[PDB]
């Protein structure tokens, strides 16, 4: 299903923002 390798990057890259901007903001600022 082409639903399978167009979740796993446009859909979790998305999400990965809040996580990832969490993590450096974490060493000084964001």
């Amino acid at each position: 299903m082409l639903i399978f390798v167009h979740i796993i990057a446009p859909v979790i890259s998305g999400c990965a923002i809040a996580f990832f901007s969490y993590w450096l903001s974490r060493r000084n600022t964001k």
